[PDB]
This record gives structure tokens, C-alpha cells and sequence, in this order.
């Protein structure tokens, strides 16, 4: 029996994704795996069940499919819980895109471009909520204490943001079985390809902390590859556009921070620059191409109105198929719906390694423990391992990472991931803050106070008031 | 046969306090104590050797005083090598406060206040010279490497800033046997004067980094004394004044750096706070009362003129002892000559213990080797030890700084001085904008690129332009 248990399973970005991978693994895609689909929000789990089960059916997969509105009981005996969930306040909210951004529209109110949550070294929109990221953080520790509970041999697997900070928060304070799940490592194809090298050429390894990784080994027939990277740069980089607003691996930006730090930064480390790419629009057009990227006023709301679309487009769809169960998912929306490939995410290979012994090499975020010998034992970094049925087994990282971006970098990501933490358990505004004084964009002490303020006083923070009071 | 050896005993602050401690210090006063006064500017030099001589005369001390305008000749044989200079161009300047003074309003017209070289944890006047300290580093490098030739045994007491950076600097670089030397933990004697303590009653502990320095235990009849600050911060704060720019100890900045970090800064810590009390000089008075403290447009100048013409009147004090010999210096100008006291800084007990096992409790730069274990060994720390024949032996720091102090006040500093020590080593300019792109008074690259290029382009920057080149 085996219990794969999907907290906030009407995510519009994991849900289908999850379940396809499952439903087309051989050693999962049995009677005796039962996938759990818990949420909240009763018209998204609704649908998403819905879909759930007929695309299993299309697969013809004999997988168990549940779902839930209780917590407790997706936990309860969980062999591996997986948090995609996404708080909002439903008196207000419908989703929790929506309270980050009104906060942000909020900061740029006071004058924080981007909002008070996009600081340097951490620009990707949405990755903490107030800084100390409340009700997110506040969710997975419960989680976490009903897990040593109820699931005392479960791993949670943390995909909701920020997941450096949770992953962190939860392993120091409740040494419950967490790890953090992102693939921003992906990123590395991106440049083999630009530099018209076969990947399985190419000897790579990518280290750092979550969207703070770096390509720290990139070999090719027995060479260094990096001065394959100095003739792009000369040659190519003048004519580089990006594809969409996500296109920024091979940008002026991440040029620029591996001309300073020696390694290339990898995946939406590229986004988690310094303020020198992210003043105002016009120099994020000037480092990322003609978009600006995608963590700008025009993009995000873009981005965040079109998976709000796909939100209501899939509801809608499921009572398609209620009404119409001769229908082919598979067939008339196979973007929906993959069919024999794989979505190429992490997380249900780690179930397979675990559960299976199916060994495979992994991007997790895990303690370090001595890998990267300079950091403490302790600090959840972004690393390679090996999964198999019985542990996870970190890759020596060689050639470590560079001193540039041990101090200019890793330390002050890590640091603000400790003060984010200590504004969290704190419950002290005052250490909210002390970060806002640490930022390039206050001009004064008052408007510190007047932004926190404001944003305590949106209706729908009031239990975020509360927690602070 | 004791060679004590003092480079820039042209120093106003330093020179002759230093040989009136060692002409009072019985174990040191003797025929076998040679005093070598070594200093670039000879007219400055030759006034310090000429009050030097007439002050040990009026002690009735036997110490030998030799004057050299030779760096090599005064390290040649050194037992100790006492570090105060502080270097300028000659072509330009008359003293090292100069070259600081137009670098800063330089910084200032391109919108930094109080110049590019005061950062956050870093207000300190003169503390760092275009962050690097270029002249500074260089010529405590070059002592470092000449003592390793020509005085294996030698201790260089370095008391020229920065003394952090520089102090950590020269034991990474060259292993040389450098200890860095500042007495602001004397402001404890001021806390415990305010709060009516009787100091020998009081069991106190300081430990941090040079000029981040915490009241780690403050205890008194069997009990934290806290409490009692506690009520000296209700009861006595509103009536604080301070008596002079640099009373700052009770100030209302330092009684809030104790409130969010649970100890209270030491000395000049208080003033190495946040932006928060530095933003503009109204800020600052509001923080540090009526002066805005010492760090400010209106204070330090005044203050530089001061030495300036203290410096003068030096020149002019030595010609009158040459005119008229039979005058009485200790007499006529007790503060400058005082008798009988000692001056309290640690200069002279330090060499005093090394050479005579006069055993004494210090606060000194060493690296440190655990006792912090929350931080590198070979980091440099402003640490209590004890100091006798052979070793300097550090005490257990106990309690432990508390976690907001080492998250969010010593790891940012010790993070600058890393940025300060990689900018020096690599040459490279664009570690210097790293700096400055971290500087949250920076508003765009162009800013910053530009008052880069106006500091450098100064003419008695040329020698710095040529290193950065
Ligand atoms: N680690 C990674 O690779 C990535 C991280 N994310 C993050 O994953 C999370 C979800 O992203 P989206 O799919 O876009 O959000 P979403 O809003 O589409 O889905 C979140 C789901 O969680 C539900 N939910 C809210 N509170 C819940 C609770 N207490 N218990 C159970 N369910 C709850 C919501 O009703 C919703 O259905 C976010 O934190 C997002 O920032 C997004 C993309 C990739
Ligand atoms: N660690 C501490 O407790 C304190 C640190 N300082 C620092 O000590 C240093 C000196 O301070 P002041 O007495 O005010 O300066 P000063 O200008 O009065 O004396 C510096 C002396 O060093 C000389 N000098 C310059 N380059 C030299 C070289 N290559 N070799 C030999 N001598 C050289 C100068 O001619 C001058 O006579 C500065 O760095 C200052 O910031 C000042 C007060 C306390
Ligand atoms: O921008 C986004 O919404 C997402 O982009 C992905 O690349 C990040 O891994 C994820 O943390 C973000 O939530
Ligand atoms: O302000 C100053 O000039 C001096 O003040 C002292 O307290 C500091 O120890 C010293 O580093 C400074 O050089």
C-alpha cells in the first residue's frame, strides 16, 4: 500500500503534471498506489479530481485516485506528501497570487520598485510574502508537526514557496522528513544547446542554494568548457533575443554575473541578481532583452492573469467531461494531457527512487552537511544527489564553488533566509524592520513604518496583523 | 637588548603616549629599552624626537630614543613594531586625514553621504579609504613582509585603520605575527559609572569584531545587571545630553541597538549602526543628541582641525624646547606630558607582558580559532585574552552573542570586510562597484561608475589608479 498525498492538488502548475508522471510509471502505476488530492478550495479540488480520473482512465492506469478536504486525513499514513499548496484568504481571495500581489502593488506605493518581498539576490516574484512569508511558512510547519504524528516515515516534499526558507524552517525547527523540491538545474540544457554541445558530452555539476545555484563544473572532452562560454559571449552574445519573458539563461545579465563571479548562474538564479540589473524597467530591458524579464509591472500581471484563465478553463473543463464522458482528453488537449512522455520534473522520481530503488541523480534541497565545507552543517542548500530505496547520498562538490560567490552571494542569500526565518519565529515587526533598513530603497526610517503598516492593514492579513501584534 | 620600534611617530595620537607609558613602565625604563621613532615627514619626526628626549629627561628614564627616517632600519632586530601611520601623498598633502576628506566630499557630490567609505556597521570616520584602503593595506603588507626577514620574532601591533581588514589581511596573506590594537572597550567603564556600579563589582564580558563590539555579560551581586539598564533606559534616557561629539555610550541609538539585539554595542559599535541612524545629520541628532555625533559634515572637520593645528603646535612646542632647555614640558603642559599616571591603552601592558610576563587581561585582533564557533577560525576578532611570556591565551566568550548579533550585525561586517580584502587582492574595480551596488545610497550603475572615476581621477590618487589600471 502506497500513499502519495498532493496538498493543494487544484494547483494549476503540479496537479495533472503529478499525476500523469505516477500513472505512466511502471513500478507506481499499480492498484496499490493511492494518489490523495487535498485542497481547500472546493471547486478547483472538484475539477481537478475530475480530470484526475479520467486522464488516469485514458492512460489505462490502475492507480487509486482520493480525494479530500482534510488535511488530517491526506497526512494520515502518508508515504510521501507533497506541499504545492498556496494560502489565500477566501473572504477576499480566490487564489494566492492575489495577496502577493496587492502587497506588492502596496510597496511600489511607498516607493519599493517590485515590492518590499523583491530584494537582491531574491527578485523572483512571489518567492516570499511580507518577508517572513507567514501564512506559507505557518502551513508547512503544520503539516510538519501532524506528519510526526500521523506519518512518522513520510517525506514531505515542499515545492511551495519560499522553499528555501521552509525547507530550512522546518528541518531546524520540527526535524520532520522534508526536502525541498526545484528544477532550476534544467537550465544547463539551455546552454549546451546554445553552445552546440550533445549533453551527454558534456561532464556538469550545478551547486548553490535554492534559484542561487551554479554551474560550478562544465566539462567537455576532457577540457574546461568555460572558454566554449567567452566565444558565445564574444561572438553570439550581441545578437541574443529571448524567446518569451522566461528566456534569460544566456541574457546580458547572467553574462555578466559570470564574468564577476566565474561560474554561470543557472535557471532563475539569472533572476536573483543584484539591484545593477533591476532598478526600473528600462535596465531590465537593457540586461534581460526586450521583455524586461518577467519579474516587472508589466509581465507579472500578464503571467498572473493567464494562470488564472487556465484556473477557470480547467473547472470548466471537467464539466465538459461530466457531460460529455466519451471524450478524449488525451486527444484534444494533449498540453493538458501528455501521453507516454514524462514531464521530466523531479518529484515522482524521488517517489520511485524511495519507494522502487529505481537510483537516480537529483537537484534537492537538503543540509548541507559538509558538502560545502565553508557554509554550516545545518543550511538547506540546493545540491546534487544520488536517491536510491535508502538515503540520500550528496555528490562531492568539485571544483567548489568560487570565493566570489561565497561572500558576495551565497552568504548574504543565506543570511537573509536567516533573517526572514528569525522575523518568522520572532513574531516581531521589528525585525521586518531591520530588513527593510538593510534595503537600497529606503529613504527613511517612517517610511518603513508607513509601508509595513499599510500592508498590515489589507483586510485580508488580518491574521498576519494578529501574529504580529 | 629590547628593540620597541614605532612606524609614524609623527602621530599626534599615539607617539608620545607611547613613550611616556613605556618611560613610567619600571620593567621597561632601563638602558636595554631602545625606542627607534621612524616617520616619512621630517619635520614632524624630528619635533616627536626632540619632545620625546626631553619628556623621558624630565621622568628621569634611561631608555635610548634613536630617530630614522628608515622603514628597514627601524624593523631591522624589532622586538615589537608599533604600526600608527598613516600614509599621504607628500606632492598633495601635508597628512593621511587629507587624502579621506576629499575623497568624501567627492563622495558626496555624487550623492553619498558622508563619502562612499561610510557603509552600514561601517560609519566610523576614516575607518576604510575607498573601501579597499589601498595606501593603508600596502604599507602594513610591506612591514609584514620586511619583519619576516628582518624581525622573525617580532609582534607588529597594528593600530593603524582599517584594523580589521588590514590585521586580517596580513595574517592571511604573510603569516605574520600581526596583533591589531583598539581600546573601545573602555566605554564599559562609562555604563557602569551611569548606572551608579561600582566597576571592581561588576563581572563583564565584551566580545566582536573591531568596532563591533557587545556587552556579551553584564553581572552584578550574583545577577544579571541588564535589568538595571533596563531601568536607567525608563527612568534617565530622556534626560541623556551628550557632553561632547563623541559621547555616544547611552545615547538613544545605542539603547535601541541593545533593544533589537539583546546586548549593548560597545564604544565606537554604537557608532557602527544601521542607515537608521545616519541617514542625514537631523537623523543623526535625533540618535546621538546634539552633535549628530562625531561621524557627520559639521563635527569632523572641526575635529581634523584640531589635530591639524595640535600637529603645528607640536612643531613649534619642539623649537621652543630647543631655545630655551631649561623649560619644564611636564610642567608647563601637563596634558600633553602627564607624570606618574600611565594613559591606560593597551600598547605598552601588551609588550610589557610579552617581555617582562607581566600577566594582563587585553582586548585584541586575533583570529578566532573557535572561540566564536559560529564563525571561521582564521577570522579576526576583537576577543578578551590574556596576554603573559608565551601566548596570548583567549577566554571563553560566555554567554554567546546572542543569534540577531551574529545574523544580522557581525556576518554583514565580516562579509565587508571580505568584499574590502578581495577588492584590494584582485585589483579589479568591478569589486569595488560590487560595494557600491550593495550601497543602498546607490541609484543607478552610472552613479556609481562615475564617482569611482572622480575619486581615482584625483591627483593624489595616482598610485591607486595604477594598482585598479
Ligand atoms: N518549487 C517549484 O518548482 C515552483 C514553486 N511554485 C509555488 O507552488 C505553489 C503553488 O503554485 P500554483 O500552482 O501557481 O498556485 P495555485 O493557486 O494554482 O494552487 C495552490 C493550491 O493550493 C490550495 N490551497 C491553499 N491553501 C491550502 C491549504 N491550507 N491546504 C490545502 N490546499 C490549499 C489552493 O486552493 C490551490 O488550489 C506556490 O507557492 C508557487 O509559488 C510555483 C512554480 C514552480
Ligand atoms: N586603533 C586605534 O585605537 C586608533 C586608530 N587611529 C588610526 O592611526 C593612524 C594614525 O592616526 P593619527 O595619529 O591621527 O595620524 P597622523 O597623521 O597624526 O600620524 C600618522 C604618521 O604616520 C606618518 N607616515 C605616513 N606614511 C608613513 C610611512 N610609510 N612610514 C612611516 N610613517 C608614515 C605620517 O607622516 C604621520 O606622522 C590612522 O590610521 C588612524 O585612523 C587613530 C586613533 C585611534
Ligand atoms: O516565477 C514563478 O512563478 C516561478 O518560476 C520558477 O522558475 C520558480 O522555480 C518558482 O519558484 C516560481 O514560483
Ligand atoms: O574617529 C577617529 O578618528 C578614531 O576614533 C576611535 O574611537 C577609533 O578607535 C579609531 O578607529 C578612529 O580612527
Amino acid at each position: 500500500h502506497m500513499k502519495i498525498s498532493i496538498i493543494g492538488a487544484g494547483s494549476v502548475r503540479f496537479a495533472l503534471q503529478l499525476v500523469g508522471d505516477i500513472a505512466q510509471t511502471e513500478e507506481l502505476s499499480r492498484e496499490d498506489t493511492h494518489i490523495y488530492m487535498m485542497d481547500v478550495h472546493e471547486r478547483r479540488l472538484n475539477a481537478s479530481y475530475i480530470l484526475a480520473r479520467k486522464y488516469v482512465e485514458e492512460l489505462n492506469s490502475p492507480v487509486k485516485i482520493v480525494k479530500t478536504s482534510s488535511l488530517d486525513e491526506a497526512i494520515d499514513g502518508a508515504d510521501f506528501i507533497i506541499n504545492t499548496a498556496y494560502p489565500y484568504d477566501p473572504r477576499y481571495h480566490d487564489s494566492g497570487s492575489q495577496r502577493w500581489d496587492e502587497v506588492t502593488k502596496v510597496g511600489e506605493k511607498h516607493g519599493y520598485y517590485r515590492g518590499i518581498d523583491s530584494q537582491e539576490l531574491n527578485m523572483v516574484s512571489t518567492y516570499t510574502y511580507v518577508l517572513s512569508s507567514y501564512p506559507d511558512m505557518k502551513l508547512a510547519l503544520e503539516i510538519a508537526e501532524k506528519m510526526k504524528k500521523m506519518a512518522p516515515k513520510a517525506y514531505l516534499m515542499q515545492t511551495a514557496n519560499p522553499v528555501f526558507e521552509i525547507t530550512q524552517a522546518v528541518r531546524r525547527w520540527t526535524g520532520a522528513n522534508i526536502v525541498g523540491f526545484c528544477h532550476g538545474v534544467a537550465g544547463v540544457y539551455e546552454v549546451f544547446e546554445k553552445l552546440d554541445l550533445d549533453p551527454e558530452e558534456v561532464d556538469w555539476q550545478v551547486a548553490g542554494v535554492n534559484h542561487g545555484i551554479w554551474l560550478n563544473r562544465f566539462r567537455y572532452r576532457g577540457e574546461d568548457a568555460y572558454p566554449l562560454l567567452d566565444e558565445w559571449i564574444e561572438k553570439k552574445l550581441p545578437e541574443w533575443e529571448p524567446k518569451n519573458p522566461w528566456d534569460t539563461q544566456m541574457s546580458p545579465a547572467a553574462m555578466d554575473m559570470y564574468k564577476f563571479y566565474g561560474m554561470l548562474p543557472i535557471g532563475d538564479t539569472v533572476r536573483n541578481g543584484s539591484w545593477k540589473y533591476h532598478y526600473n524597467l528600462e535596465t531590465k530591458k537593457k540586461w534581460f532583452g526586450k521583455f524586461g524579464g518577467i519579474d516587472n509591472e508589466v509581465e507579472r500581471p500578464k503571467f498572473h492573469e493567464q494562470l488564472r484563465r487556465a484556473r477557470e478553463r480547467l473547472i470548466k473543463l471537467a464539466e465538459e467531461v461530466q457531460q460529455n464522458p466519451g471524450m478524449k482528453l488525451t486527444e484534444e488537449h494533449p498540453e493538458i494531457f501528455p501521453k507516454g512522455k514524462l514531464s521530466g520534473e523531479q518529484h515522482i522520481p524521488f517517489i520511485n527512487a524511495i519507494a522502487n530503488n529505481k537510483r537516480v541523480r537529483l537537484f534537492l534541497n537538503v543540509e548541507n552537511q559538509g558538502t560545502l565545507k565553508d557554509f554550516p552543517d545545518d543550511v538547506v542548500m540546493e545540491l546534487p544527489v544520488w536517491v536510491d530505496c535508502c538515503g540520500i547520498h550528496r555528490e562531492k562538490v568539485e571544483p567548489d564553488l568560487t570565493h566570489r560567490i561565497k561572500i558576495f552571494y551565497l552568504w548574504p542569500r543565506i543570511l537573509r533566509m536567516e533573517w526572514n526565518l528569525e522575523a518568522y519565529i520572532s513574531r516581531d515587526r521589528k525585525v521586518l524592520e531591520e530588513i527593510l533598513i538593510r534595503d537600497p530603497r529606503t529613504k527613511s526610517y517612517e517610511q518603513i513604518v508607513q509601508v509595513l503598516d499599510e500592508i498590515f492593514n489589507l483586510p485580508f492579513n488580518e491574521e498576519l496583523r494578529r501574529y504580529y501584534k
